[PDB]
Formats: structure tokens, sequence, C-alpha cells
């Protein structure tokens, strides 16, 4: 047979991902320690083998660590902090994470000659200036995955002509929706794409030419690293301390329970901030108008497709409907059109 | 040895160039400075070596300042004015578009005992009045082009007696259509050759002598001084804020794409202004129809043929037929009438 | 600093050298000193500048010394002495050779600041025994070439990152078959390069691992110094004074003359050496397949590919066939195999 | 809008091609350099257009060469020599030979929004083996063709899903009588297609299935790479200089001259090689029917239909009938029978 091909999300505030065989998988960019478990397997069942990931990770070193990783993390108090979490792509952290997602993707019993082409992704900005570190890292990974619980391991280990990269939803719209845009897309229109992710966001349009074919704008298209969803989270934990007043804080689950409810079960009690959640949805959509228009002079007058992604653009589209209406949609995955678009378009190979 | 021949044309609608091999090439004279580019090499295309004319530029003190010209610029938002640039051929922005119509037109590794000519144009009202300034400027010039990333490059540096300096329209028909004229005129008469230039239209007529060579009468002939397709393009800007209501003004791409078609695209819909373009392409026919009767009293009906240039003389021609009609007709290149024109007159020497 | 590349040899023989652009040039290694061409030029046409190499030399203490090189020197009969030539890396006659070819190669229209990375090589047993000597040279390196009798000249001087320095033979089957012994290489097998050149010979081979990269064997690869055309020769010329029974002698023009044919046109009639000239060939042949199996035990049984380079091995090839037939082989260029060799793996900077 | 269809055929012998309007050329695949035709015009009347096509074909960059091409080609004697067109399937002489008959085959004046469907082909077993060989040089097919002495043009350029793409003889008999044939087909028997070309014969067998419908057998069929026609003109020029016995040799004309006819007339006389056209005819007529049953078992017993095509197969009918009496017919269009079973089964799209 032939090579065969995983696109994946190194998304910061969820791992996502699909493979060539179009089974997909999502969690939360949260890991912890592991420790053994036997004893909830017998009251509760694994149904789901996402839901309950302890991982072992194994190398030729053996250097060997038990691992909760997504949603098992997240039940975690021992977790990783999440709020903090280093950019470093090189990071043993991140090594968990990708390994990860590698044996769910890759199904039960395949042939040598199935060799799995990686499609990952880069910021926009961050695409040439931190490629190396990660071509460096792919280029070093060689493990073997262990499943707790459901007890099946899968080297994986990748040579060179089997990485690939692309920007931040680049295939998202040059694939994906370019042929079903071509019923609208007529001549020197821009289309525009908008993902709202955890820590960064990113807009990138692209221009049509004569012969309605897309052309990349680096002038209005750019990174707006510290604007995203983290500042809507750490704007509900300041507004929890100003709403309980004891110094508490929520912990890493927590919050990641706010921001989707706005009503913490707290004390017993739900304390509520709805007003103060819908103002900072407000305050953050608003800052991307900013942004937006920052890029675009009196060329947002050409425009003809106002495109949003990115799970935080799920929760803030008609917080952001106000750039174009009557224009602006929402694609058909906000989450996982960085990885469908990692796929369709790395499909070239 | 002999010394090679670069024809250029420095016309304020766009830049045509020809060489010794008939390579051609044409741009628009827009500018830009220039900006690092390795992310949109990722994306798209870099063949089209005209489409992206990213380009670093030595000066005579050796120090780098990089620019954008013609279709790469024209994308720039911050791109030069192009709707009143200035008029001085020893401008600076004038040094951009100089050296950038050589660059693609100088071959790789020329002999070294051969050097090389340069041909060029002056308004016919212009070239007694501008002939020591650009005189003084190719005299001057001793630069460096580097394309950034196509990454070819040049030292071009001119002396005396390798420049020559002709009015536009000159040669375009004493040379260029000698060969073929040569059955067509009569005796003693006038042929028509207008050049529908951008800012200003050039006007020129040659009377045949007895011998049958063309003698030239600067009387009937003179320049059309700001009568122009500049006129098209102001036309039509005040037709699409009366028509948006809103104050809304075109940039330099949407200017230039309006007065070729008439159909602008603005906010999700088209604005028709087809039937205005009519009536501006139908203003400046008139505009060279009763300027050529003051040039032409009963002398006009002593004619054998007139032919039209330029760029605008492309799109007047059914509207700039009734100066004559069945006797005037089109040259077989309206943009390259002037260089081509340049050219093989510039083989006189 | 888009940089430029000259790959040049150091040959005995004669110089072999490429640039950036693959122009190419070849001249024997001999030396004289330059007289003034003015009468000569006159009667034949001074058109081949490689066939005429009268050139002017300056130092940095602006001593100009005109020097007849290559084939008019070799006309010349106070030519170097060339067969007994000194083996010093830091001579003035390797001074001039070097400064050669380099105006012979370095092209015209070169930026200001632009430098030249310049690729040279060493035997391989000496790479470790003269590296430093050639970095002195190339760091001492400060002239200024002159060409007589065709009139231009250029700047010579460099510093490093500028040098490149990989032994002979190196580079040669590294690159140059890089990707197309790629297909041939498969698992553990080495691939044979014997340099056949004028007064040395060189063996070297290339582990291939399980990652289908090559690794080097120092101890099944070596240079034969005292093996080479240079031995047949000398050969020849005693076998001169046998056939012409009179003890008469040639001069060292006829020494290349006559094993490039063998039938020597002498007082009045050829002299026939037909006979020897193949028994010298064969005995050559002979000398080189035992001291490759000198290094070569079973290990032989391992080879896939087998090529040879050099001069004499094209017309070696035939009787340099007995190594392993079908698998020894002629590279394209057997000349200019270790200049695009020198290209290539020195286009690394 | 709707687009129009054209049938066209890359033979080696003569370019065969067809529109949806049944208006159908045909030519041989011989070009030649384009001079000057106004002295033939003034003596012999140009009436058949296809008799005389010279033709200019710009490229996107304003370059273009001329071209005598077919049986004015085949009046040149330096034309493209017919035993050396390129197997390449992107050469020029490609190029032009596409771009001649889609010249010929687009009517007057169609709408610019209506396009064509190109319906194209190759040899079966270079049909998947260079199919994207093909496919990118449609979508590069980027032209705009000159008539001289007819003067219309046509521009002509297509992307991608305005192409279709179907073998040499897949189409024949897969539609043009796959709706006509049901009163012979009954059930499980193999219909059989041989088209005659010139360089290669294709050998092509459809089984029936129980549902009266065509399958396709690629182990019982196969392409005859060098046999064909092609044969016979490289026999019968040896029987030529044999039987002229001077080593006077026919041109090209003569050469397709002869095979047409057997009697090529020479110096006042006729040169009699009728006994070798009857030599060649019966030799490769039992070629075919040697390399159809190496391909056939017993199952040559299970035929029902046998049809041949192309015109060595209109030419050598009775020889080729030998295979089976009564079965062995001739189908319509022997040299059309690609381009109608390209036209209608190019209808389905
Ligand atoms: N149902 C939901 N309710 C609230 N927030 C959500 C929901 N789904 C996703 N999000 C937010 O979207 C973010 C996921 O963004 P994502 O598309 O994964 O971008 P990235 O690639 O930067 O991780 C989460 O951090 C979360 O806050
Ligand atoms: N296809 C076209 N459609 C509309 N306008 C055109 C077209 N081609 C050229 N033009 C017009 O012609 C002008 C080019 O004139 P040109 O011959 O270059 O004269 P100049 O020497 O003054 O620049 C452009 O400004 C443009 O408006
Ligand atoms: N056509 C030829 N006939 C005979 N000998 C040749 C021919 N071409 C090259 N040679 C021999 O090959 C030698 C050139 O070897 P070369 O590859 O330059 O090695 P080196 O690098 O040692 O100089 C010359 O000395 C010459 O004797
Ligand atoms: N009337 C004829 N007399 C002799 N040969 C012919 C005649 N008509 C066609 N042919 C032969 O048939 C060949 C045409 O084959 P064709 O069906 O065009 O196949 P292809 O698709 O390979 O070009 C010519 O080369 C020619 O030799
Ligand atoms: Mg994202
Ligand atoms: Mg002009
Ligand atoms: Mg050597
Ligand atoms: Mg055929």
């Amino acid at each position: 047979m032939n090579k065969y091909t995983i696109a994946i999300d190194l998304g910061y505030g969820q791992i996502k991902g699909i493979n060539q065989d179009n089974k997909r998988v999502i969690f939360p960019s949260i890991i912890s320690s592991g420790k053994d478990r036997s004893l909830d397997t017998f009251f509760n069942s694994i149904d789901n083998i996402v839901d309950n990931i302890h991982v072992k990770i194994l190398d030729e070193y053996f250097n060997e660590k038990e691992y909760f990783v997504g949603e098992l993390a997240k039940r975690q108090p021992s977790n990783s902090s999440f709020i903090n979490r280093d950019n470093k792509i090189n990071s043993e952290e991140n090594k968990v994470l990708l390994a990860t997602a590698l044996g769910l993707l890759i199904p039960n019993d395949l042939p040598n000659d199935t060799k799995i082409h990686i499609v990952t992704g880069l910021p926009l900005e961050h695409f040439i200036k931190q490629k190396q570190a990660l071509n460096d890292m792919l280029k070093d990974f060689e493990h073997t995955i262990k499943f707790v619980d459901h007890n099946f391991s899968r080297n994986i280990k990748f040579e060179e002509s089997n990485i690939t990269l692309f920007p931040q939803g680049a295939g998202a719209i040059f694939s994906k929706i370019n042929n079903d845009i071509s019923s609208l897309l007529i001549k020197e229109t821009f289309i525009g794409l908008i993902d709202v992710g955890f820590k960064t966001t990113d807009i990138v349009v692209f221009r049509i030419n004569k012969d309605k074919e897309p052309v990349f704008e680096q002038e209005m298209s750019a990174t707006l690293d510290g604007l995203g969803m983290i500042n809507i989270y750490n704007t509900m934990d300041k507004a929890f301390t100003d709403n309980s007043r004891d110094g508490s804080k929520l912990n890493t689950e927590q919050l990641m329970l706010l921001c989707e409810e706005g009503k913490i079960f707290f004390k017993g009690d739900y304390i509520d901030l709805k007003k103060d959640l819908i103002k900072a949805r407000k305050t953050l959509s608003t800052n991307i108008i900013n942004k937006a228009d920052g890029l675009w002079g009196s060329r947002k007058n050409s425009f003809n497709s106002i495109m949003i992604a990115g799970g935080g653009g799920k929760v803030l589209y008609n917080h952001l409907k106000l750039i174009e209406p009557n224009m602006c949609q929402l694609i058909d995955n906000p989450e996982f059109a960085n990885a469908i678009g990692y796929l369709e378009f790395g499909k070239q190979f």
C-alpha cells in the first residue's frame, strides 16, 4: 500500500485533529502525572477511550513516564496550570500532547507500507519565525505509545519526507470551502477567514485574481498575539474574585467550566457573573474589529465573504457579527477547520 | 565591439520596454516600499517575475532601499499616488521605474567589450524643455539592482554616447512603419499618428516629400497637455461618489479597475457605471477630434491613413473612429508603439 | 549577500574549473614568461582567450609580471619544466595557476559588496597534511589580474567564509550522483570511485548504511602517489629513444602529444609506438586493480557500482574495465568529475 | 454557461478531429517553418484552408512563431521529419498541433461565457502513466491563434473541469456502437476492437457481463508499441534504396506517397515496388494476428464481433479479416473511430 496521512492541530486551547480516514479526535490541552487505575475501572466503565487517556510513553533511553492527559488531566487538581503554559514548541509537554493523537488516529494493524505523513501547523507570523524548531523536533521524534486500560502500542517515529507544515487556517479556505465558494468568488474580491483561538487569534484573507485563483495577503493578515479566548478567562477570574471577595480562586477546571457556563457552582451556590460574561465577550470581539480594520483600510469595501472559525468564534458569532452583517457567516466546524484545512490542503501529499 | 540596446518608455500610465532580443516587458508606474517576503512564497507562485517585483536598490553610497513596483506595488495600501505622481524625470521614483525595466531586459553575462545603449522618450513639447535634466540623470546613473526572491542582479552604470534622447512618438512612424508604409504613401501627403498617452496625448504628423521621405511639421503636431486617460480616471471618480452618495473614494487599485471595465464591486454588491464610461470616453474622443482640427484645416483633407497609438488608443477606437472614417486605423501594438518605435529608430546608431 | 561560487581544481596535469553559472574551462598547468604579442596579433586572430592566455598579474606591491600560461606556454620551448614540477601548493606556479582560472571564470557585472565562494581541492591522504598550507595561501591571496589581448581585468582577493576545502573525489560521488545513486544504493554496500589523474591516483569508497546515508571508510581508501598517467609519459619517452635507435628524445610538447596518439611525426616521418602505448596503458591498468584490491579484500563483493574519474580513466576505461565488469562504469565528465562535485557540495554555504 | 464540445486526437500519423457540430477535420501530423505566402496567393486561389494552414500562435508574453503545418508542411523539404516526432506529450510539436484543430473547429463568434470541452486521448498503456503529464499541459494551454491568409483569431485557454480524458480506442466501442450492438451482444462474450495506428496498434477487448453491459479486460488487451504503419514506411524506404542501388533517398513526401501507392515516380520513370508493398501488408497483418492470439487463448472462440479501425485498418481490412471470417468487420469511420467515440461519450459530461 501507500503511506498514511495524519492532520492534527497544536492549538493551546484544545488539541484537535482528523486523520486520512475521517476519524477525528479532540481534547483540551491539559496534561498531568499518571497513576495506575484499577479501582475506578471497577466502578465506572471507560466507554470512550479519549475520555480517560492514561498513557505511558516509551523511549529507547528508558525514560518512560505515566501521564494523565486531556479530560483525565482536567479532573486532576495537580495537573498543568494551563494559564501560563510555555509556547516552546520543542518542549517535552508538547511531546505528550502530540504523541497522544498519533495512536488515536492510527487504526489497528496498519502494514509497514503505511508511513504517517503528519501535517501540523504554526501561527501565521510564527510560521516562518518558528518553522525550524518544530522541524527539528519532528525530525527528532522517536517514541512508542502505551494505552493504559486499552493495551495497544504504536511505534511512532518520523523521517523526513513525512512531515508537512502549513500556517494556521491556510488551507481552511484555500481548500475545504474553495470548491464551494467558487459560486461566490468572482473577480478581485477578498474572502475573509478568522480563527479565534485560546492564546492567539488569526485573521487571514486571500485575494483572488482575474483568473479566479486565490493569492495571499501578508499585509492584510497577521497574528493577534495576546488577544484571544484566554483574555476572557483572565477577565472572568478577576470578576470572580470581585464577586467572591475572599481571595479564593477557581482551579484549572472551574475556570474552564466558567466561560462555557457563566454560573460557577461555588460553596454549594451559583455565584453568578452573567452580565460580566457578556461584557467580556463584547470586549474581545470589539478589540478584533480594531485589529481587523488595522489591517483593513478602504479595502474592506471589496469583501464578499467573511468566515469565522475557532472555538472562540463559536461563542463570539453575534459578538463579531458587527464587522459586516449579511456577509459574515460560520464555517461548518469552527474548531476543526484548522485540522481539515491541514488535511485537505495536506492532500497535496 | 557593438553595444547592446534597450528601449524603454517612461510613460505615466505604464512602463513599457524592449531590448535587442525583442523580449518585451510591461508594468504599471506604481511603486511601493519593499517588505520582507518569505511567507507569501509558501502560499502562492513566484514564477511570474513581473507580478512579484520585490527589489533591492544599491545607491551611489551603496546602501540598500528595497521597493515594490507595479503589480506587487498595486496591491499595497501605501503605494505611490499615481494620480498626481510627479512629472519630474529626475525623481527617485523615476529612478525605481528606470532601473527596473532595464533589469528584466539586460541579458545574463553580456560580453565585456559590449556595453549598453538606452533610447528613451521625452514629451514633444518638453523635448527641447526637459532634455538636459534627463541627460544629466542618465549620465549620473550608477546603481546596482538586485531582484529580491528571484535572486539575480545587475550593476548598471552609463556613460555619455550611450544614452539617446528622442521625443515621445518620434520613431514610432519614422521607423517601425517605414518598411511597411512604402506601399501605402503616395506623394506630398500626411499620415496620422495619435498617441493617446495617460496624462498627455501626443499628436505627430509627417509630410512625405517628392522623394517619398517623411519630413516633420511641428505646426500641425503638438502635445495635448492635460488631455488623456487621466481625465477618464477623474471623470468616473465622481461617478462612483455620486452613485454611492457616501464619500466612497476608490483606492488606486479600484480606480484603474473601474475605468478598465466600469463594473466596480463594492461591499457585497456591484456598482455598475458602464453607461457613464461611454460618456467619459465620448468626452475624451471629442476632446481629440476638436483639437485635431486646430492642427488640421483643409490640410486634413490630404491624408492617406490615420493610425492611433497609446494604451488609451486601444479603448477609444470605436468612438475615436469619427476623426476620419475609412482612413483611420489602429497600429499593431498600441502599447508597444513607443518602445519599438524607440528601438528601431534607436538602431540608427 | 548573494555570494557567487567558483569551483576549481589544482590538478598537476591540467587545471579544471567551473563557476556558479556552469561556465567551465580546461587548460594545461604550464607557465612561462609573457612577451609582447603584437607581431602575431596582426598575423592570426587572437580569438580563443583560453588558447591564448597572455596574462598580466599584479601583486600587493604592484609588481606586474606578464605570463604565457596554458596552451600558449606549452607552445613555448622555454616553458615550465612540468614533469618534475614541485608539489608545493604555495608555489608561485600555483599562485599563477589558481589566479589564472579565477578571472577566466569571474563573470561580468558583479555587485559592490558581493564576494565569491571559492571551492578548491587537496590530495586525499595529504588533506590532513596540506590543509594549513592552502589555508595559508588562500588567506594570503591579494592580487590583481589583467588580460593582455582581450582588454579586461578583474580584482582578486579573498578571506575566510569564501574558502571551501574538500578533498579530491570527496564531493564527486557524494553530490553529483546524490539523488541518482540514491535509487541504486540500498543497504550496506560500497560505491567505488577511482580518480586516475596525471601524477596521483585516488581510491575512495563510501559505505552506505541502513538509513541510505553514505559513510566514509578511510582504510579502504587511499591516494596512490607515484601511480598515474605520469608513468606512461615517462615510460614511452625512453621507448621513443628505443624505437628511434639514435638516442634522440622528444620535447615537453611532444611528451603530451605522444600518449594522446602514439604516432609522433619525427624527422619527416611518423615514428610508430602504438604497440607500446597499448602495453603501458594495460600495465598501469594492471597496477590500479591490484592496488585497488590491496584495500579491497572480499569487500569487493560488497560493491554495487564503481565509477572512475580523472582524465586518465576516460582513456583507460577499456583496460580499467577489469575491476568488476558491468559494475564498473565511466562518469559522464571524466575531467570535470571533481569540479561539479566541488560545485554542488561546495554550495552548502 | 453551457460549454461546447470538440473531440481531437494526438495521433503521430495524422491529427483527427471533430466538433459538437460533426464538422470534422483531418491533416497529417507534420509541422514546418512558416514563410510569407503572397506570391502563391495570386497564382493558385487558396480555397482549402486545411491544405494551406499558415498560422501564428501567441503565448501569454507576445511571443509567436510562423508555422507551416500539415499538408502545407508536407510540401516543405525542411519540415518535421515525421519519423522523429517528439514523444514528450508537452512538446511544442504537440502544442501547435493541439491548437491547430482547435482553431479550425471553434466556429466564429461564440459567446465568451460559452467554453469548449476538449476531449483527448493517449495510447492505452501510456494513458494512466502519462495522464498527469497531459493534465498539466491542458491547464498550461493558454494561447491565441492567428491564421495567415484567412485571418480569424481564437482565444484558447482552459482549466481543469473543461477537459476530458479517455484512452485511444476506449470510447470507440464504449460509445457509438455500445447502444447499437445490443442485438449482437448477449452474454459473457468478447467484442473485438483493434485500432491500427501509425506508430502503435492498439488491442482492446470488452467482456460483456450477465447484465448485457461491457466490462474491461486488461490482460487480454495491450498496446503494441512499435507495431503499426510506421513499420511499412520504414520497410519500403529500404526497398527503394535497394532497388535504386544508388543511395537515392525519397523525401518525407515521397515516403507517404509510396505506401499509399507502391508506385513512386523517380527521374522520368516509375520505380516499381508494388511487389514489396504486397510484402509489407501481408507481413504486418500477420504480425497483428500473432500478437492478438498472444493475448487470446481459447477465448478467441468466445468472440462475437471483431471491429477494426485506424487508417491502417482501412488499408489492411482484407488481410486483417483472417482472424475470423464473418466476424472481422470494419467500423464506419476508420480514421474518426476515436473521434466520434470521444464525442458521444464526451456528451456524458
Ligand atoms: N462550547 C463552548 N463554550 C465556551 N467556550 C468554548 C466552547 N467551545 C470552545 N470554546 C473555547 O474555544 C477555545 C478553543 O479554541 P481552538 O479552536 O481549539 O483554538 P486553538 O487552536 O488556539 O486551541 C477554548 O479554549 C474554549 O474557551
Ligand atoms: N485593457 C485596457 N482597458 C482599459 N484601459 C487600458 C487598457 N490597456 C491600457 N489602458 C489604458 O491606457 C493607459 C496606458 O497608456 P500608455 O500607452 O502606457 O501611455 P503612457 O506612455 O502615457 O503611459 C493606461 O493608463 C490605461 O488606463
Ligand atoms: N583525450 C585524451 N587523450 C589522452 N590522454 C588524455 C586525454 N584527456 C586527458 N588525458 C590525460 O589525463 C590527464 C588529465 O587528468 P586530470 O583529470 O586533469 O587529473 P589531475 O586532477 O591529476 O590533473 C592528462 O595528463 C592526460 O594525459
Ligand atoms: N488511403 C490511404 N492509403 C494508405 N495509407 C493510409 C490511407 N489512409 C490512411 N493511411 C495510413 O493510416 C495512418 C493513419 O492512422 P491513424 O488512424 O491516424 O492513427 P494514429 O491515431 O496513430 O495517427 C497513416 O499514417 C497512413 O499511412
Ligand atoms: Mg487554532
Ligand atoms: Mg506614451
Ligand atoms: Mg584529479
Ligand atoms: Mg489512433
